[PDB]
Formats: C-alpha cells, structure tokens, sequence
C-alpha cells in the first residue's frame, strides 16, 4: 500500500518514540517504528493503531461561536472568528491591562506553536498569564532539578537504561504509561539476570512483576522512605566521600548551609525500624532497597507522577537526588537520576521554551530583570515590556478566571474541564457569565467545549510540520504526512494571524510556518546551556532526533550533561571531571527536607486514601484512544480499586455499585476488589468522561512548583 513514509513521533507518551506514516495517495494507511530513534522500531498497542485516529472524521473541522452563554455552538467563519477574537483580547487589554487575558497551553502542542504564543502573550500584550498542562505534571521535576543541580531536564538519558545495574523505579507505572521504556528496562534484566529492580508504589501494577522487590508504602510516606535508605547507605558505610566531598554541598532542614554530620544527625530521625512502621512495610524492604541502590555498578532511578503530584513533590524529588548525590550514582554510563516526562512535549514545548507563568525561553526567569533585558534584546521588545511578575500558574489562573480578574483565555491541546483537579470549582469558574473562552481543539467530544465561546478547528499532529522534545531531551521532527480535514488550520499559523489582527507587532510574529518559529528559537537558545544552534530543520528532517546540548552543525548532541569531555557547558579544560554549572561553585545540593503527609489526610470520617491513576490502553480523556475499538475491549469505562482484605472487612465484594466519597462530591463506580491497592487505599482512573473523578479530587498544590496532589486525598467507600 504505502508509496512513501512519512517520518515522526508518536502523537502520545514521553518516551516519545518514533514513527514511520505510511501514506498512498495523501491518505495514511499504516504505521511503523522509526528503526533510527532510540524505540528502534518498535512502538507498543497505542502508538500502533494510531491511523484510526488520524482518519476518524469525528473532527472539529470549521469554526464555531457560542453567540451567548449557554446557547448552542453554530458555524462561523474564519476571518469573523478571527476578529472576534483579535477584538475581545484587544479591547481587555485596552480596558484591564494584560493580565486580563491569558494562555492555557499544552505539552502535547508543537514547539513552535507553545514559542509563538509564549512571544505573543509576554512580549505582545505584556502578560506573564501563559501557564499550561505541564503545571499539572511536571513542574515538581522542574523544582527539583533546579533546586538540586540548578538547571532543569535529566542528566542522563534513554540509553542509561541499557547499564544500569539497579533500577530504583518509584511513582511510576512504567509498564502502562511508558510501554517502551518498561520494555527496555525488562529487557536489560532479562540480559543481565544479576539486574536489580526495586518498584516502589502504593499500588502493586504489572511494573511489579519484574522486580526484585515490590515496596507498598502508605501512600506519601516515600519521603521517610527515602530518607532511612540514605540513613542505612551512610550506616553501612555505601557512600561516595570521594564525590560527595567534591561535589556536593548540605542543606539542612530550614534550608541552611550544612554538611555530611548535620546530614547524619538529621537521617537518624529516619531510622528503619521507626520508618517501616510509619510506611507500613517491613524493616528488610528498607535496608534491601537501600543496599540495592548503593552496592550496585550503577543505578538508576526513575520516577513519575506518584512523586510529582504531591504537595511534597519538590522535596520528594530533591530525596531521590539525595540518594545519587550521596553515593555518586550519577555522570556515568547506567548510574542516573532520571525524571520520566508523561507527555511528547512538556520537555520541548513548555519547560525547555520556559511557556509557564514564571519563565522565560531557555533557561530564563521572569523575576530576573537581566533575563528580561536579554529577552527584550533578542525578540525587539521596547524596555521593560515584559512585566517583572509571574503571571498566574495553572490552579491560581482557573481562579482568575472565575473572579473575573482574566476575562480572556485561550485553551489549546488540553481539556481542563475533565483534567483539572476540584472540577466542581472549576467547572464554576468557568462559567462566569463574563468569560470568553476560546479553544484549539481537534475533537467535538471534549467536555472543555461545552465552556468555549469560541472553537479554532487546528491541523491535528502530522497533518502539520514541527517539533516535539521528549523525556531524555531528545528533539525530533515530525514533517506533514497528509492534509488537514475541512478548514484545519496549522494552529502556528492561526497564532500569527490572531496577533497582527489583535495589535501586535508583525515584527513579533515574523512567521510564515514552523521551521520560521524553529529559527528563531534556536537564535534564542544559542549560548545558554540549552544551546540547540546546531538542530537545524535539515539536520531534524534527517535524523531520528538530536539530544540538547547541541550548539553546532558538527556537534552530535548530549548523552552525558555536567560531564567534562561530554557536555560542551563544560569547559574543555574544567579542572574537575564533573561541572554542576548550575549552581554558583559547581557543586550539587542535598536537601534535608522534612518528611510530612499530604494535604488531605485520612481520618475518621473519610479513613481511606483515594488516589487516581493510569490504564495502558486509555490515554488521558480518551478523545483520542476513544476513536479506536481495540483499545475499549479491556476497560471500556471507569471502575474503583478496592483492596481484598478491606472490601471484605466492610462486605464488599468485586462487581458491587459503590459509592466513593470525599468532602467535595460522591461518585457510584463499579468495585475491582483485588491486591492492586494496598489496604487503606482505594483508586480511581479518569479516562472516562461519564465519571469525572477530578470532581472528588483536591486541588492543594506543591507551594513551590504549584504542582496538584492528584495522587493522595481522603475518601470513604460504601455499598450503592
Ligand atoms: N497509557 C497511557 N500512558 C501515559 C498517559 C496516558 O494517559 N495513558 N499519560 C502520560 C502522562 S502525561 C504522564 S504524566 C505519565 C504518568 O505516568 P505514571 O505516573 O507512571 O502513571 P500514574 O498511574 O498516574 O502513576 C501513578 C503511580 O503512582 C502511584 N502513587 C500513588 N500514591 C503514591 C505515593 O504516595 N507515592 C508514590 N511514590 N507513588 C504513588 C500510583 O499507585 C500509580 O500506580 O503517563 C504518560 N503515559
Ligand atoms: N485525577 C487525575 N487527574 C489528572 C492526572 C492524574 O494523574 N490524575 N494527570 C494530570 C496530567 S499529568 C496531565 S498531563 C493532564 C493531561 O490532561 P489533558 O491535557 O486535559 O488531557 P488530554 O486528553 O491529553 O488533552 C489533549 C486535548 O487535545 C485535543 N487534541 C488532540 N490533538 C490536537 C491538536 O492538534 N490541536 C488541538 N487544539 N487539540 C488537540 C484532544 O482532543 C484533547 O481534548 O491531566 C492531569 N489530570
Ligand atoms: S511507548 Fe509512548 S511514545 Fe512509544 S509508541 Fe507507546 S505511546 Fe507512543
Ligand atoms: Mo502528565
């Protein structure tokens, strides 16, 4: 069938393989792994069948304006949506200052377009107000990096999986959420049986069935579970003093200068036998993972949203670094600490282009006036353009919004009424009767669009050019395999066209497509230590992606960051093997951050913990994976687990209509009474749209990166 293959990336997880698109007379009739990206050329069950997708004709493929609040959405065109929407934001900013209006964006969305629209709202209309999915995920990965090492995104990447010795894998669900990289991992054990693997989780998922040791902690006590693996690493004697002397520094709990002793001093209120009691495991889990982490080759850990999404994420990031930081498994081949990226471009789009409230490209932040200068100087702002004050992140914005404090916002490639944590609240906010919400959305079905006043209907994933950055900081091309449906538009374009009709500089938008937008960011990254100069669209358009940094045309990107020899931020000539450039004396930091609990604990009334997860054949609101059959025959709809030996201590047994409760709405699910969770746990998933469990969920944040506790509140469960 296929006269061509079109090369890209997978549309969904952040392992972000590889993609062939196979296409005859303009329309695509089959997929393949990309045999040059780091996947080679293998992709799991969603990547596969994503053809259905990209044909289904079950599209938003014209324009549509709800004329009023709660009237029905009806066609419009082009150039009158357009003007409504140029004159809307216009006339806010005219009458309200800029942080009237606002970006909600996505990691799903181009580099290129997340850039464009980053530009536009900072440097055209001078708000700060660009947040995204991201805030939802990752943020909490980005705390802690910077606080550890001072600069963002892994230092290791996909290939460390292949010499790891030890795999310390906690908060993720590797097996469902990154089929590929589980693969990889099973893989190496599998070539080398001497492998170790701890999987740490609340939850025994099929992760599970490959370690060495399965730890089922209470959910948020992993803090003081990793806090006593450090306390046994330094009682054994396991630790690094030859790195940790050189290379790290101490701080203590109040965030003071310190060192190894007051370190020591403070790990002994993490003793095993206090803390298997607090986790709810046994003692041997403890000194077992702990001892496998520090008498290995080489380890690596990795993590997701278990960690992240926490009121403690930061901190509980800045834990796993302490693990590596103490025992210098880290800056070697295998030996890692490495965040996984739950979407294809929160890496690329969002943190590395700096499209949150607080950022600026490559490494910039709003609060430093010098960033501010540099940003003016390479866009051709006007001084002091750039507002001086974050804007609002994601939960604070959906508030915003609802006072009436941002009157405008665009929503694009993401689905808040559905995502969004304490929906019954933000469901409010997002019908004050004054808003004027407008949407980039490829999918009629999205319950987001029930909010719009304004739906843009975009160019979906190949049927248009561009960038997305990966979890291992690998960016790779996806080039346009078939046309877009109807009148799709490349939302790059639609961006630049939205800014010269709402009054901004064309200077500002000087765009005619996406390898355009790519120049000009590459121009931007050029001599920080994001540095991809030498990504050029050719070299993007040839290769299976390039790894950051990558300053040059003869440059062949980076495996090894902080690494002398490897990483070009380091000097050739750097007295020291490693270099944390990041912080001021190249040193890293362990951080002795006080274990605590979540925000909504457990207690008499409400005494379980309600957490939400993943399922491999769903992907988040099932827009997308909804359009193919083959992935709705396993769970075709939303059920609650239930641990076996506290469903039948309260007669419940698997099949039973149950209602779960928390403080903020009640839910009938059907019960899946199993080992799953462990006792005292119960959990839902949110790829349904008939259950929106986010309506249960809390929406206290990490005070640091904002980040929500999707993972932990307070439930209780009875018979429907
Ligand atoms: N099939 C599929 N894959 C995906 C996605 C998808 O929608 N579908 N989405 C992608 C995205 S954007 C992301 S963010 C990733 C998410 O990837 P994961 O984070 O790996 O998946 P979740 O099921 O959300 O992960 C939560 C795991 O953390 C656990 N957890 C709960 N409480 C705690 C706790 O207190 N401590 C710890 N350490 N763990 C806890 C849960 O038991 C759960 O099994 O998946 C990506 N991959
Ligand atoms: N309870 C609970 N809630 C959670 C999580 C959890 O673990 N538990 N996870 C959180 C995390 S980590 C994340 S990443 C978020 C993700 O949450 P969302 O981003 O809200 O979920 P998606 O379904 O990925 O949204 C992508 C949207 O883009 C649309 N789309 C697809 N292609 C295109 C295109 O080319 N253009 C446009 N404009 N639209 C397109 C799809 O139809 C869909 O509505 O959910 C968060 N919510
Ligand atoms: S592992 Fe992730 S990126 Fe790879 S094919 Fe599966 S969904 Fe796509
Ligand atoms: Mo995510």
């Amino acid at each position: 069938r296929p006269e061509k293959w079109v090369k890209g990336v997978c549309r969904y997880c952040g392992t972000g393989c590889g993609v062939l698109v196979g296409v005859k007379d303009g329309k695509a009739v089959a997929i393949q792994g990309d045999p040059n990206n780091h996947n080679a050329g293998l992709l799991c069950l969603k990547g596969s069948l994503l053809i259905p997708v990209l044909n289904s004709k079950e599209r938003v493929t014209q324009p549509l304006v709800r004329r009023h609040k709660g009237g029905k959405l009806e066609p419009v065109s082009w150039d009158e949506a357009l003007d409504l929407m140029a004159s809307r934001f216009r006339s806010s900013i005219d009458m309200y200052g800029p942080n009237s209006v606002a970006w909600y964006g996505s990691g799903q969305c181009l580099t290129e377009e997340s850039y464009v629209a980053n530009k536009i709202f900072k440097g055209g209309f001078g708000t700060n107000n660009v947040d995204g999915n991201p805030r939802l995920c990752m943020a909490s990965a980005v705390g802690g990096y910077v606080t550890s090492f001072g600069k963002d995104e892994p230092m290791g990447t996909y290939a460390d999986i292949d010499q790891a010795t030890c795999f310390f894998i906690i908060g993720s669900n590797t097996s469902e959420a990154h089929p590929v990289l589980f693969r990889r991992i099973a893989r190496r054990k599998q070539v080398e049986p001497g492998v170790k693997i701890i999987v740490a989780d609340p939850r025994r998922t099929n992760t599970s069935r490959i370690a060495d040791m399965h730890v089922a902690f209470r959910p948020g006590t992993d803090l003081a579970f990793m806090h006593s693996m450090a306390w046994v690493i330094i009682n054994e004697e396991l630790d690094n003093p030859r790195f940790w002397q050189r290379y790290v520094n101490f701080m203590d709990a109040e965030g003071k200068p310190s060192d190894f002793e007051g370190y020591k001093a403070f790990l002994e209120n993490y003793r095993p036998e206090k803390v298997a009691e607090i986790c709810r495991v046994p003692v041997e889990q403890i000194y077992g993972a702990a001892r496998a982490f520090a008498e290995s080759a080489a380890t690596m850990s990795l993590w997701c949203m278990g960690i992240n999404q926490r009121v403690q994420g930061v901190f509980a990031n800045n834990l796993i670094h302490n693990l590596h930081l103490i025992t210098g498994q880290i800056c070697r081949p295998g030996a890692t600490s490495f965040s996984l990226t739950g979407q294809p471009n929160a890496c690329g789009g969002v943190r590395d282009g700096g499209a949150l409230s607080h950022l600026l490209p490559a490494g910039r932040a709003i609060p430093n006036a010098k960033h501010r200068a540099e940003m003016e100087k390479l866009w051709g702002l006007p001084e002091g353009r750039i507002a001086p004050e974050p804007g609002y992140h994601t939960v604070a914005l959906f508030e915003a919004l609802g006072r009436g404090d941002v009157k405008c916002m665009i929503i694009c490639e993401t689905n808040p009424a559905h995502t969004l944590p304490n929906l019954n609240k933000v469901h409010k906010a997002m019908s004050h009767p004054e808003s004027f919400i407008v949407c980039i959305e490829a999918f009629p079905d999205a319950v987001t669009l029930e909010y719009a006043d304004l739906v843009l209907p975009p160019a979906f994933w190949c049927e248009r050019d561009g960038v997305y950055g990966c979890g291992e900081r690998r960016y790779s091309l996806t080039e346009k395999a078939v046309d877009p449906p109807g009148q799709c538009r490349p939302t790059v374009n639609t961006l630049v066209e939205f800014a010269r009709r709402a009054g901004v500089d064309p200077q500002l938008v000087n765009f005619r497509n996406a390898e355009d937008v790519w120049n000009e960011w590459r121009m931007v990254s050029k001599g920080t230590t994001y540095d991809f100069w030498g990504m050029t669209r050719e070299r993007l358009r040839k290769e299976s992606g390039l790894i950051w940094p990558c300053p040059s045309e003869d440059h062949p990107g980076t495996s090894l960051r902080y690494v002398r020899g490897q990483d070009p931020c380091v000097p050739a000539d750097h007295p020291d093997r490693f270099f944390f450039y990041g912080k001021p004396d190249g040193r890293a930091v362990i951080w002795m951050r006080p274990a605590k609990g979540a925000a909504e604990e457990p207690d008499a009334e409400y005494p379980l913990y309600l957490t939400s997860m993943r399922v491999i054949d769903h992907w988040h609101t099932a827009t997308m994976t909804g359009k193919v059959p083959e992935l709705q025959k396993a769970n075709p709809i939303a059920f609650v687990e239930i641990n076996e030996e506290d469903a039948a201590r309260t007669g419940i047994k698997h099949g039973d209509s149950v209602i779960v409760e928390t403080r903020r709405d009640a839910m009938e699910l059907p019960a899946r009474v199993s080992d799953v969770c462990r006792p005292g746990l119960i959990a839902v998933p949110f790829f349904d749209p008939k259950k929106l469990v986010n309506k249960l969920f809390l929406d206290a944040t990490d005070p640091v990166s904002r980040e929500p506790e999707y993972k932990i509140c307070a439930a209780r469960v009875r018979k429907a």
